[PDB]
């Protein structure tokens, strides 16, 4: 609903045009030879080829960049926020979440829009830990900037760039004042109701790229705990996330009726934010 607000649509246009519609950065497709050498030594370490994974996806309506962190994902995680909030209020048995007003829900939703824009490849936090440990392992302890810190700083920069010209629109309607805006700009680099809310949106959407075992263990347990041990409420929440994924033609690997990409549908949603919203809106929200 706030995704249809003036602030909402403007943020969407901004993150899409300035970040999400662009290819990943070729300089971050792989490490160099010396870094590669250090990486392979750990047979437990997921392969450096993870740096190049989900680079782009071929689709009837065009080549889709960053298919695992593009506009479909971004809008879905934003979409989920208000529903997650409703479920937390009903089942958590935690007062913090009854402290969750619409405005705080709206801020969380808005901020989710900026949640993946800093990405320059599809590597995980773990891959980045490994890269740095191997840039080290390779060159006698020499430091290099954590790749995820760069992603965070980029996302932060994007956000500051957008809010600078939209303050009269965003304050006081969405952000109460400039210092509240400051806190959220800071939170983008680096445990509150808002954070847990946003983390759970991220968590639920990972069903798109985690297998069932990995998704159910790494992500569903944490949601189940968040909802007062109510497994059933968690499942309904997961069903809606599933349906949003299916509505956008995305792959779903970790929950429900799994599927590969619906290429036709995903190319359409991923290359037109407006089509993506329409499809997401087509899914009935679960009742609490
Ligand atoms: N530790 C992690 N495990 C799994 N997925 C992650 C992890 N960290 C980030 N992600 C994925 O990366 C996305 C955020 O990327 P991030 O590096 O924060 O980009 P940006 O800094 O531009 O927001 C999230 O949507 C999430 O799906
Ligand atoms: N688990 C929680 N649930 C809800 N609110 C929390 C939780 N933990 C801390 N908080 C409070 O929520 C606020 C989050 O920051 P923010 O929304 O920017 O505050 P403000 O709206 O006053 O600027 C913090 O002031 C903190 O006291």
């Amino acid at each position: 609903d706030y995704l249809l607000s003036a602030n909402g649509s403007k943020a969407i246009d901004f993150v899409w045009s300035n970040f999400l519609k662009h290819p990943y950065n070729p300089k971050l497709k792989q490490p160099d030879a010396n870094v590669k050498a250090a990486w392979e030594k750990h047979a437990d370490w997921e392969h450096w080829s993870n740096m190049g994974q989900d680079w782009s996806l071929n689709t009837p309506s065009g080549l889709v960049p960053r298919p695992n962190h593009g506009i479909a994902h971004t809008l879905r995680v934003a979409q989920l926020v208000p529903v997650i909030a409703e479920f937390l209020k009903a089942y958590s048995g935690d007062p913090k979440f009854q402290k969750l007003t619409q405005k705080e829900i709206q801020k969380a939703q808005y901020m989710m829009l900026f949640s993946v824009i800093g990405r320059e490849n599809d590597m995980s936090w773990t891959d980045a830990n490994h890269y740095q440990q191997a840039f080290k392992e390779a060159y006698n302890g020499q430091y290099s900037k954590h790749i995820y810190a760069t992603f965070k700083e980029n996302a932060q920069k994007g956000f500051l760039n957008h809010v600078v010209t939209n303050k009269s629109s965003l304050i006081p309607s969405l952000f109460s004042d400039e210092s509240e805006l400051q806190y959220w700009a800071e939170a983008l680099d680096t445990s509150s109701a808002s954070g847990i809310l946003m983390a759970l949106a991220h968590d639920l959407d990972l069903m798109r790229c985690y297998d069932k075992g990995k998704f159910n263990s790494l992500k569903m347990k944490d949601l189940v705990a968040r909802l007062g041990g109510n497994e059933d409420a968690a499942k309904k929440l997961a069903d809606y996330a599933h349906d949003l994924i299916v509505a956008t033609g995305d792959r779903c690997m970790g929950y429900g009726v799994t599927q590969d990409y619906n290429y036709s549908l995903f190319g359409k949603c991923s290359l037109d934010p407006n089509e993506c919203l329409k499809q997401l809106q087509s899914i009935p929200k679960p009742e609490t």
